[PDB]
């Protein structure tokens, strides 16, 4: 294993299929993650965050293109209308302290270049677990049954459409979760356009306060085209 403490530190894992990023984007407080190079499994070993109501960091593992940095042979970006199946697996180990969430962050945009972000596109989040009273951005517009569970739907109209699906009850693991079901729901609500491209599927922990001890494991993503 290797411990990454740099603000923008990263490591390609699983033969380059995925990439793990320390990603301390919203604060200057210290954070380190210990990463297993073959699997991408990681534990947050240090997190001095105390950022109030703002997110301090999002240590994560991803598949695809994150702000122009792409993983190897992901097959992304690809148009939503051209996807037939999108699946993912993940196992998280929660802690009982701090203010954080365990959530997927999926990016979409009208264009193929993601180097300058995803303005005019959409950010689709799937919250699986959390602690400390943290809540999604925007407001709750619905509660729907999808992919075997019940989810609160939160929406916010920012530079891009923010859509967050929050499980009604927390969980610690998903195996071959049907991501297309969430994409289809978002499309039906007019939050995502079929012509837009899916750029990246990421998962990790948004940290507001603390976070040491959280573990990410068994990450996998598969995409099948029509």
């Amino acid at each position: 294993t290797v411990e990454l403490c740099g603000r923008w530190d990263a490591r390609d894992v699983a033969g380059g299929r995925y990439r793990v990023i320390n990603n301390v984007w919203g604060a200057e407080t210290a954070q380190c993650i210990e990463v297993g190079l073959e699997t991408g499994n990681f534990t947050i070993t240090r997190a001095d965050h105390d950022n109030g109501n703002n997110v301090a960091a999002y240590p994560a593992i991803y598949f695809g293109c994150h702000w122009g940095a792409c993983t190897s042979n992901s097959g992304l970006p690809r148009r939503v209308q051209e996807l037939s199946d999108v699946r993912t697996s993940w196992t998280l180990t929660p802690i009982t302290t701090g203010r954080w969430n365990a959530a997927y962050d999926i990016w979409f945009s009208p264009v193929t270049n993601s180097g300058n972000g995803y303005s005019g596109g959409a950010e689709l989040m799937i919250w699986l677990n959390w602690n400390g009273g943290v809540m999604p951005g925007g407001s709750r517009v619905a509660t729907v049954e999808l992919a075997g569970a019940t989810w609160e739907v939160w929406y916010a109209d920012w530079d891009w459409n923010y859509i967050a699906y929050r499980r009604t009850t927390p969980t610690t693991s998903v195996s071959e979760l049907d991501l297309k079901a969430f994409i289809d729901d978002a499309v039906a609500r007019g939050y995502i356009r079929p012509e837009w491209y899916l750029h990246a599927v990421e998962t990790g922990f948004e940290l507001w306060e603390g976070g040491a001890g959280l573990r990410s494991a068994d990450f996998s993503v598969t995409v099948q085209k029509l």
